[PDB]
């Protein structure tokens, strides 16, 4: 179902009278807008086009009020201009109040560049759009957000660094990380947040757990106190929400006999 | 049925091998073309991209051959460029011959401005187009040509001028005029072509007829000899074809007792 048509003044191309007023309500499908232009336009000129006019509207917005033969200082004439609707709807109105030929206009549905919406990549197509993510993330079910793939990694070295996905840059939204540090049965590991610590707060909640002992929920803008664990195996959980601008955290683990 | 999709190198985002070659054949509906662009593009560089490449083709036309990471003097890289197919068809080919991540591309069907066809007015819409004419003409059945409305007019004055529709400018195509000069029963009218005479020739045929007596077929580039009729009523027939640039004719009729 293609959308396009033609509109003309009463009695076109003959002279129009002043006992017939007109309106046309044009509708394109969702995702489209309508473009209209005039091939012939000849209406009497009057201050602010109050006597004779062609008015273009979208919803309550008044896109334009036309009249005359040649645009002036306070009255506008279509010329060869193209008018676009705001939304998939356009209303054209023709009025005349008590020698002019009137007008001929054409309209056609046209695609809307809907990426004028997405977390990472916005892909536009005819009638709609969709989103995609960068390498390392996977589109969420909200179809717009990019969840990070931050789980399944483990640390075996005596000491190492951990952090939020894009540290020191805003971390993924609607993500849920899970970091792991596994060491020999003897050793004992101590964690201490380093550099910066920035997490959305009022707990975006960072939780550190290990065989009987819960830490957190951590949030806020300052390095939380250092933590001396018991185990040689610790797991960290960082769940996020949509808030973007938050640098995140970075932990430097270490262990001793 | 909306057209759009995604293409990637073997094993994307992992490094690609060299035992798998690829092609995708994209098809948009008549009236549309496909646009494609790369979100990720990382292929090994080689002179004229002979070892690794992404080739874009439309029919037999080679729109582009890609490779590398950054365009150079003899090798091209997508960058953030957008590629459009020629016609409603696009073919993407990926090759590799014996550390690079490959590529991710997206494509979407897009409308073709088919008024890049018509006699007078070309109107474009999604998937096709149509034609319209200026005031005084009516679209022919070929859906493209503008026939003139040159019939039904009569002349009653003792003397008057007649001519081709846009004299002295190219006359309408596929038109068929019929002029009439009616005078009192007594008078007798004489016709003589004036100014210019330009009609498509080898008879576009101008014929003058009146109660028993046929004149013509007139064509050519010079004023035809003057004609003294018998009747007080004469009718002229001018039929055209597609040839455009031909000024036409102009007759100055007169009559005497
Ligand atoms: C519209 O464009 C034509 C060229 O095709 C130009 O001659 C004409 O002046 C323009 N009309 C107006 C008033 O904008
Ligand atoms: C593509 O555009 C980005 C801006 O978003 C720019 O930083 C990048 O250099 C461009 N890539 C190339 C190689 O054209
Ligand atoms: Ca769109
Ligand atoms: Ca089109």
């Amino acid at each position: 179902e293609p959308v396009f048509g033609r509109l003309v003044s009463p009695g076109f191309p003959e002279k129009y009278g002043n006992h017939q007023d007109r309106s046309w309500t044009l509708t394109a499908p969702p995702g489209f807008r309508l473009r209209l232009y005039f091939t012939h336009f000849n209406l009497e000129l009057s201050y602010r086009c109050e006597y004779d006019f062609v008015k273009l509207t979208s919803g309550t917005k008044v896109l334009a009020t036309l009249c005359g033969q040649e645009s002036t200082d306070t009255e506008r004439a279509p010329g060869n201009d193209t008018f676009y609707s705001l939304g998939p709807s356009l209303k054209v109105t023709f009025h005349s109040d008590y020698p002019f030929t009137g007008f001929e206009a054409f309209y056609a549905a046209e695609d809307v560049d809907e990426c004028r919406p997405c977390d990472h990549y916005c892909h536009n197509y005819l009638g709609g759009y969709y989103c995609s993510c960068r390498v390392g993330y996977i589109l969420h079910q909200n179809k717009h957000t990019c969840s990070a793939l931050c789980s399944g990694q483990v640390f075996t070295g005596r000491s190492g660094f951990l952090s939020s996905p894009e540290y020191p840059q805003p971390y993924p939204k609607l993500s849920s990380c899970a970091y792991n540090i596994r060491l020999e049965e003897g050793f004992s590991i101590t964690l201490d947040f380093v550099e910066s610590f920035d997490v959305e707060m009022h707990c975006d909640s960072l939780k550190i757990q290990t065989d009987k002992r819960e830490y957190g929920p951590f949030c806020g803008k300052t390095l939380p106190p250092r933590i001396e664990t018991d185990s040689n195996k610790v797991t960290i959980t960082f769940t996020t929400d949509e808030s973007g601008n938050h640098t995140g955290w970075k932990i430097h683990y270490t262990s001793t006999a």
